[PDB]
């Protein structure tokens, strides 16, 4: 089944998921000189004050922090978006070393990791119906660089020892995702896809320009997770990123001059 190894990683995914070679795949390199400021972009709105986190899960690829999405409680609106998108989960992608780990790149620069806050368009009623639509999802992407610790990340770091292996989960109520955001909401946006199988082309990507800083110790704890299940030989969960894909017929727009 799919993964990030030499035998089942990004170069193999197209055999089971032919849209891997599609017209609107993610991630991409963001060429900052080619991106164009778009004055049509409405102000972006991240409204997370009522977020209700539930659980953290090691799914064998990354770890997901899941939210209650039964009601408009944590939502993304504005920017390139029409309507309202509800937060369902966040997760990260990261490297074995600090010089790689992000999925998107900025003028070919790779960051140490990348946070994805995944949201679905409430006009489609459920996440499963949203992923049958070209405007079903919005993913807010945030780069991580190593420097000072991110206080709002530490509760995530500290629970990882309890979800070391694939299939393990833990309660993760009362987590505030506002603590993962940088100061600025300046962003780039383009139409793309999920970056893991099934690679569905449903996503409006919103990638923040400002990275957050996390400490070396925080990212080192990500790298102690395991891809494998309990009782199986240890496979460190590192380098769970897809590289940049062809831009094809797309324009990346900037929210900032
Ligand atoms: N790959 C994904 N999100 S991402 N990496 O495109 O943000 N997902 C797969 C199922 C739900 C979200
Ligand atoms: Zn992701």
């Amino acid at each position: 089944h799919w993964g990030y190894g030499k035998h089942n990683g990004p170069e193999h995914w197209h055999k089971d998921f032919p849209i891997a070679k599609g017209e609107r795949q993610s991630p991409v390199d963001i060429d900052t000189h080619t991106a164009k400021y778009d004055p049509s972009l409405k102000p972006l709105s991240v409204s997370y004050d009522q977020a209700t986190s539930l659980r953290i899960l090691n799914n064998g690829h990354a770890f997901n922090v899941e939210f209650d999405d039964s009601q408009d409680k944590a939502v993304l609106k504005g920017g390139p978006l029409d309507g309202t998108y509800r937060l369902i989960q966040f997760h990260f992608h990261w490297g074995s070393l600090d010089g790689q780990g992000s999925e998107h790149t900025v003028d070919k620069k790779k960051y140490a990791a990348e946070l994805h806050l995944v949201h679905w368009n409430t006009k489609y009623g459920d996440f499963g119906k949203a992923v049958q639509q070209p405007d079903g999802l919005a993913v807010l992407g945030i780069f991580l660089k190593v420097g000072s610790a991110k206080p709002g990340l530490q509760k995530v770091v500290d629970v990882l020892d309890s979800i070391k292996t694939k299939g393990k989960s833990a309660d993760f109520t009362n987590f505030d995702p506002r603590g993962l955001l940088p100061e600025s909401l300046d962003y780039w946006t383009y139409p793309g896809s999920l970056t893991t199988p099934p690679l569905l082309e449903c996503v409006t990507w919103i990638v923040l320009k400002e990275p957050i800083s996390v400490s070396s110790e925080q990212v080192l704890k990500f790298r102690k997770l395991n891809f494998n299940g309990e009782g199986e030989p240890e496979e460190l969960m590192v380098d769970n990123w897809r590289p940049a894909q062809p831009l094809k017929n797309r324009q990346i727009k900037a929210s900032f001059k």
